[PDB]
């Protein structure tokens, strides 16, 4: 790993008004891995609601992030410290009859 981990970070705040603890997230960090990320704190054991990777939607700005996509691009140039924490919100689209397997 990278000695001190100053990244910046990013929380995510569901549509519903909670939120998840804030992570250090590089720009560098694709948003595949942004994606698997959130599955991981996402709690499978949920009924009626997202828990496997295509039924979460991160939105920051208005816009959705493509997982093809990596944080960088929808971040602040290098002109910005890693004192900057990110609140991204997360919308829950759940799926007619599909869950885990």
């Amino acid at each position: 790993e990278a000695e001190v981990h100053n990244q910046l970070e990013i929380k995510f705040r569901l549509t519903d008004g909670s939120d998840i603890g804030p992570k250090a997230f590089p720009d560098a960090t694709t948003v595949s891995a942004l994606k698997e990320t959130v599955i991981s704190e996402w709690p499978r054991e949920k009924e009626n609601g997202p828990k496997t990777v295509k039924e979460v939607k991160l939105i920051s700005a208005g816009k959705v992030l493509e997982n093809s996509k990596t944080v960088k691009d929808y971040r602040s140039p290098v002109s910005n410290l890693a004192g900057a924490v990110t609140t991204m919100h997360v919308i829950i689209q759940a799926p007619v009859t599909e869950k885990e397997k």
